[PDB]
């Protein structure tokens, strides 16, 4: 049972210019999916304060990166406060629609692709290396949902039936054809040191067989 929505003129508008702008700099999609996971543990490790049973799904809060050479994918794993049914649907995306119209108000007056985590769309960014995303996510107050979407308008929700997550969010990018060098642990590597150096949680590579 998957229910089919249709983006937001505006987001998908914005996906668009994403995915056929001719960009080089496309290595600051991982620091916004980093930066929008370091966000993501900062909320339930707040949350944890006040009440220690909201860690009862998971007490670990870090961040993986898992690249397949063969599924030509590029998974980002962390374990944050994870996103609701409401989140998917509703709520996210009333954020994404203001941020979005912000961004593109200020690409026409001189701003980059770069800047896409200064206005809290940063997610977007995956689609300047992914062509088709895949979000598992995990929330205390929900089930496991399975998000997904190969832009061109629209995106799936459904209830996830693979492998229990525990809680957090697991972030698949289904890399084009000439991005594979985002699967390279010498890039990664490079990539990390470069703008995530400074999150406050561990970042791990998992280097392939
Ligand atoms: N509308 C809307 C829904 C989900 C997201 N989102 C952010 N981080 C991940 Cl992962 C996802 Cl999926 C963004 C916009
Ligand atoms: N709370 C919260 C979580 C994710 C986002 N977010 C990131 N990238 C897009 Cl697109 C969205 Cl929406 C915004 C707010």
């Amino acid at each position: 049972e998957v229910e089919t929505f249709a983006f937001q003129a505006e987001i998908a508008q914005l996906m668009s210019l994403i995915i056929n702008t001719f960009y080089s700099n496309k290595e600051i999609f991982l620091r916004e999916l980093i930066s929008n996971s370091s966000d993501a543990l900062d909320k339930i490790r707040y949350e944890s304060l006040t009440d220690p049973s909201k860690l009862d799904s998971g007490k670990e809060l870090h961040i993986n990166l898992i690249p397949n050479k063969q599924d030509r994918t590029l998974t980002i794993v962390d374990t944050g406060i994870g996103m609701t049914k409401a989140d998917l649907i509703n709520n996210l995306g009333t954020i994404a629609k203001s941020g979005t119209k912000a961004f593109m108000e200020a690409l026409q007056a001189g701003a980059d692709i770069s800047m896409i985590g200064q206005f809290g769309v940063g997610f977007y960014s995956a689609y300047l290396v992914a062509e088709k995303v895949t979000v598992i996510t995990k929330h205390n107050d929900d089930e496991q949902y399975a998000w997904e979407s190969s832009a061109g308008g629209s995106f799936t929700v459904r209830t996830d039936t693979g492998e229990p997550m525990g809680r957090g969010t697991k972030v698949i990018l289904h890399l084009k054809e000439d991005q594979t060098e985002y699967l390279e642990e010498r890039r990664i590597k490079e990539i990390v040191k470069k703008h995530s150096q400074f999150i406050g949680y561990p970042i791990t590579l998992f280097v392939e067989k």
